[PDB]
């Protein structure tokens, strides 16, 4: 319309997004290691450590460029007996949105006074980054939940009723199913 509009409000978040790989399986303790990738650019960047849902160790990151990126684990600032771990990326790994996963109530429907959940599941993506971005009749807060299966948790909660679109976007590409709009009631607030 030629006299303007401001259009819809909006909120954002960002998480960064990897595949879990086992490492050194045995009894260690996570809080005396510690563990860094050097890629074939000769840049040495850190690891995030995680216990896996089955009870192995292992470590998640994300590769700048394809092929042969070695892991170094250490304990006490040690290397372990395991170290290099080598691990070959393929160009399919770097940022395939078309293999990005998603799931829960909150793509679909939600409440004003009560928050509404989705999971993300990067895993049979590879590695990368998720972008987020809610936009509806009102600004939102969006949180965060990191799962021991190795799926991402997001939850939001709006303050005013009517329709949110939910855009999800990997390695700067629309996921599939994306956009998603959701329906959400409420009242004029109540005890």
């Amino acid at each position: 319309g030629a006299m303007g509009d401001d259009s819809m409000r909006m909120s954002h978040l960002k998480v960064g997004s990897a595949a879990d790989i086992p490492i050194n399986i045995s009894e260690t303790d996570l809080s005396l290691l510690t563990a860094t990738v050097v890629p074939p650019s000769g840049r040495e960047e850190p690891c995030l450590l995680k216990r896996l849902r089955n009870g192995h160790v292992g470590i998640s990151f994300v590769p700048k460029e394809t092929g042969e990126h070695l892991v170094h684990v250490k304990k006490n600032g040690q290397h372990v007996a395991s170290s290099p771990i080598p691990v070959v990326i393929s160009q399919s790994e770097i940022g395939d949105a078309s293999r990005v996963r998603v799931s829960g109530q909150g793509l679909h429907e939600g409440h004003t006074f009560e928050p509404a959940e989705f999971i993300i599941d990067t895993r049979d993506a590879g590695y990368g980054g998720l972008s987020l971005s809610i936009e509806g009749p009102s600004k939102v807060d969006i949180n965060t939940e990191d799962l021991e299966d190795g799926t991402c948790r997001v939850t939001y909660c709006p303050t005013e009723p009517g329709n949110y679109i939910i855009n999800i976007k990997f390695a700067d590409q629309h996921v599939p199913g994306s956009p998603f709009s959701v329906k959400v009631t409420g009242e004029g607030r109540v005890k």
